[PDB]
Parts: C-alpha cells; structure tokens; sequence
C-alpha cells in the first residue's frame, strides 16, 4: 500500500504512554493542522519489518534500539540528520545506541533498564543475592505471600540471571563485536537458566506467569518483589503499594546484567511525511514539555534529552535504574539480535515448562543464535571459490569443523547438482537476466517464491545455493565479481529466516553434513 500524505501515524508498544504521546500530537496538530494518529498493535516489532517492506506501515515506529539495525539492514528507515544543536541537546551515549554502518537510524528517547520492584510492607530490605530467595519464598508462603514474580514468557527479563555469571548473547572485547563469538550455551548461561529453573520445580515460581500475572500479584500485594522497568511504575503508584526500586540481586556474587534498551523513534523509509516526522520528533516530542507529556503517563527512564534529565535523575528510582544499567551493557543493534531473541525466547520458556532440559534448550538456542553467521561462511566461501576458481584463504573461526566439513560436502554434492542440470540451470540463468546489483537485488522474491514455497529438505537447500554458485560464475565472467558478496548475503538471508526453525531441529549444518556422509 501508500502511506498517506498529510498525516502520522505512530505505533508505539502497549506498554508505554501512548495516551501522553498522543497529547504531543494534539499540540502538533493545533500548531500545523496536521493529525497525529498514535497505535498500539501487537507484536509491532514483528509486523513492522512486514508492512513496511511493501511501501506502508506507520510514519513513526518506536522500539529498543536493538530491532533498528535490522530494519536499516532491510531498507525500512529513513537516515536522521539532525543538525549539531540538536545533537548535543542529547547524551552522546544516546546516539550511540541508534548508529548503525555509520548512519544515525532513529532518535533517541530514553534508556531503560530493569530493576528489582520490592514492596517495603512485605519486605523493608530486598536480598541482595537471588540464592536467598528460596528461604525468603518459605518465610512469606508460611504468611500467605510468595517473594517473587516476574514475566517468564519473555526473555528481557531473565536475561540479567543468564548474563550474570557468564552468559553471553555476542562477545565485545577491544571496543568490538565479534559477531562469531555467541555465548548462549556455556557454563554460566547454563548456571543461571538452571538457578531458575530450580525456582521453578522447587514451586517458588511458575513457568506460566506472564507480564499481566506478575503485574496483578505484586500490585495486589501478593507477592513481596518483581523485575520491571520504569514504564512500570504508574501502575504501582495508583495501586498505593509502599514500593522501592533496587539493584538486581547478585548470581554466585556476581551482579545480573540486564540488556540496556534505548527507546527509540525512527522514520519509515516509504513515508511521505519525513519532513512532518522530523518536526515533530525534535521540535515537539524531544522537548522538556513533549516528554514530561508521555513519562507522566507512563515513565520513560532516564531521558535522552540532557535538560530534562538533570530534573530526572534526582529521583531515587532513576537512580536504581542507572546503576542496573551501569552492571549490564548496551543492546546491539546488529541485524542478528531478531534471531538471538527468538532462540533465547524458546529456550526459556522450553525450559522452564519441562519440554527441553537446561542442556538442550541452550544447545538449540547456541544453534539459533549462529545460525545467520555460519550459513554466510559456508555459502560465501562457496560462491566465491565456483567463481574464482581459489579458495579462501582465511581461517574458518569459531564451529570451523562444522564449516569445513560443510563446505567439503557442498563441493562435492554442489558440483553433482550443477553438472546434471547444467541445462536448467543455463536456462534459468538467462531466462532472469542478471546484469548488476540492481538486478541481484531483485532474485530475493524469487528466491522465495520458489525454494521457500516447496517441500524442505537438505536437497533443495542445495540447490539453493548450488544455483547461487552458477550465477556467482556468471557475475564474475561478466567482470561483476563485487555483486557476488551481496548475492551471498542474500541466499542466506532467505535460508535461514524461511527455514530456521526446520535447521535448527537438524542441528544445522552438522545435520547436512551427517546428511549426505558417503
Ligand atoms: C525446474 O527448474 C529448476 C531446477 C530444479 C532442479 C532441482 C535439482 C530440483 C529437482 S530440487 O532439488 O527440488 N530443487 C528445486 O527445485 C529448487 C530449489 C531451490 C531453488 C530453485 C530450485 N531454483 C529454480 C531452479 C534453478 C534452475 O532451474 C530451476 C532457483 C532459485 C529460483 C530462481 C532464482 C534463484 C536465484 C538464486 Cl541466486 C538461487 C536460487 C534461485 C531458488 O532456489
Ligand atoms: O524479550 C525479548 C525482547 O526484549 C526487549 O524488549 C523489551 C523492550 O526493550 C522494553 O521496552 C519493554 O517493552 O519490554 C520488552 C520485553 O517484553 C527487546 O527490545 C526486544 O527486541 C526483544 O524481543
């Protein structure tokens, strides 16, 4: 569809201040004519990347920093360039968190992070350390109250106790990612997930409490703490519950780390109101009134904008707030971290039901979470060497056995395909016409059209990629050899979102290679 001309519409998720936002519009549209329509869908995060890669979608989305670099990735937000004034009305920290390949992606808004919710009726001093909870669970289930509920279904908030003793979701070590270093399934993410698991099966918590649960029980009373963040807090003030706002308890002494999220607001690519989008956001929103409008309704954190900030900081609870930041650490916005959650996400909650041990459920997770890096070595080196005719020269890095013996399976089951349908092949070669990057850029629909849409099996994932080997010739005897690295990108791409959940069953690459074992 058409975005419409001479409107916004914003989407914002359900648990921020849509209703203090949309007061920010009105004042927009008193001064401008201009109508703001601010939403609330579900799964907005998952929708978004949907609506707006056919040309619609809101104006304005807001999220964590940390699903923007995927949505750059894709296309789907237009570049920010506001001038030096406005830049430095914002912590440096701040835009930071919304750069991405060197290109400013969205605004920031504000940083969040959880902290432990005690009530002080139940519990005038919080533990420091999460291995008392079971004794503090026993004292307040003999009193009819039990220490702790939080969210279970959502792996934001579970994250900190997986973190805490080693636990890892990509390695950061001389001010750099190393995007092939995932730390999902080693010792300390094991010790947390199992600590947790325990809670569960020694009946101190539940596998199915949700974000409305854990909500309801600590609001009523019920139960003496929670982990949340500040957009919480609303609900806890009109409950009149005599509350504090805490450090996360220590792991085997060591802090939990929470996963620092910057809210953020980016500009959809295929708007038509860019210039409306950019008013609004830094003359309206990024105010001292645009967001003292939306943190009355529901509190932002410790805002992006120095001014109001300095205001801010002064309450205790934003205090706790940032020093829970201060142990954990920055979200990426790498393009991967779509798939980290979803892999984390099922590992959780497969855990904690019974469906997978602790063991299992991070081994899928580890799998899940190198799955789009792994796929690229692979199909990347393959690409390259039909092309040249040289292999690359490089190490194969970390699961390198896995990629090696890939790789020396997809030559020799590869090379087969190509040769006995070398007539297709031709055929289908010249029947797309690939002349340039434009052109590659245009076979990911067709790539979906015909190899998503069919039966899945190692077989047609090799023709998958065997086929990007015979374009990949093709590009670089008609001297496009630079379209070959995109190409590759592409095809994984399309492997590893439309067949991710199937690759991870067959314990990926291991799976082919045990596949096609002479
Ligand atoms: C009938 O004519 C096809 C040949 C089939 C023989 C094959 C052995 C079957 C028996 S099979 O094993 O069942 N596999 C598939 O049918 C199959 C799986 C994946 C595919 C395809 C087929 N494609 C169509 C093929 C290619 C040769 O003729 C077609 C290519 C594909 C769409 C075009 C654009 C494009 C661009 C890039 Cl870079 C990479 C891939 C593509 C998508 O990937
Ligand atoms: O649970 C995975 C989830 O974590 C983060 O989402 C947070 C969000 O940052 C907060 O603002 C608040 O809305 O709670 C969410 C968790 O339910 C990531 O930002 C998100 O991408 C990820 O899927």
């Amino acid at each position: 569809g058409k975005i419409e001309e001479g409107k916004l519409v914003i989407w914002i998720n359900g648990d921020k201040g849509y209703n203090g936002l949309a007061e920010v519009g009105k004042k927009f549209e008193k001064d401008t004519g201009i109508k703001v329509t601010v939403e609330h869908p579900d799964k907005l995060e998952e929708k978004f990347p949907q609506v707006a890669a056919t040309g619609d979608g809101p104006d304005i989305i807001f999220w964590a920093h940390d699903r923007f670099g995927g949505y750059a990735q894709s296309g789907l937000l237009a570049e920010i360039t506001p001038d030096k004034a406005f830049q430095d009305k914002l912590y440096p920290f701040t835009w930071d968190a919304v750069r991405y390949n060197g290109k400013l992606i969205a605004y920031p808004i504000a940083v969040e992070a959880l902290s432990l919710i005690y009530n002080k009726d139940l519990l005038p001093n919080p533990p420091k350390t999460w291995e008392e909870i079971p004794a503090l669970d026993k004292e307040l289930k003999a009193k009819g109250k039990s220490a702790l509920m939080f969210n279970l279904q959502e792996p934001y908030f579970t994250w900190p106790l997986i973190a805490a003793d080693g636990g890892y979701a990509f390695k950061y070590e001389n001010g750099k990612y190393d995007i092939k270093d995932v730390g999902v399934d080693n010792a300390g993410a094991k010790a947390g997930l199992t600590f947790l698991v325990d809670l569960i099966k020694n009946k101190h918590m539940n596998a199915d409490t949700d974000y409305s649960i854990a909500e309801a029980a600590f609001n009523k009373g019920e139960t003496a703490m929670t982990i949340n963040g500040p957009w919480a807090w609303s609900n806890i003030d009109t409950s009149k519950v005599n509350y504090g706002v805490t450090v996360l308890p220590t792991f085997k002494g060591q802090p939990s780390k929470p996963f620092v999220g910057v809210l953020s607001a980016g500009i959809n690519a295929a708007s038509p109101n860019k210039e409306l989008a950019k008013e609004f956001l830094e003359n309206y929103l990024l105010t001292d009134e645009g967001l003292e409008a939306v943190n009355k309704d529901k509190p932002l954190g410790a805002v992006a904008l120095k001014s109001y900030e300095e205001e801010l900081a002064k309450d205790p609870r934003i205090a706790a707030t940032m020093e829970n930041a201060q142990k954990g650490e920055i979200m990426p916005n790498i393009p991967q971290m779509s798939a980290f959650w979803y892999a984390v996400r099922t590992a959780v909650i497969n855990a904690a039901s019974g469906r997978q041990t602790v063991d299992e459920a991070l081994k899928d997770a580890q799998t899940g979470s190198e799955l789009y890096r792994q796929s690229l070595e692979i199909i990347s080196r393959y690409l390259r060497e039909q092309a040249t005719g040289a292999a690359d020269t490089a190490p194969m890095g970390a699961s390198g056995a896995t990629s090696r013996k890939a790789l020396e399976t997809l030559r020799r089951v590869g090379d087969g395909v190509q040769r006995n349908h070398e007539t297709a092949f031709q055929g289908m070669l010249r029947k797309l016409d690939i002349k340039n990057e434009d052109d590659v850029k245009s076979l990911s629909r067709v790539m979906i059209h015909v190899f998503s849409d069919g039966v899945t099996n190692w077989g047609r994932i090799v023709t998958l990629i065997s086929f990007g080997a015979f374009v990949a010739k093709h590009l670089k005897t008609i001297n496009q050899e630079s379209c070959i690295e995109p190409l590759a990108e592409s095809i994984t791409d399309v492997l590893v979102r439309t067949k991710r959940d199937w690759l991870v069953k067959q314990r990926g690459w291991d799976g082919f290679v045990e596949f096609f074992h002479v």
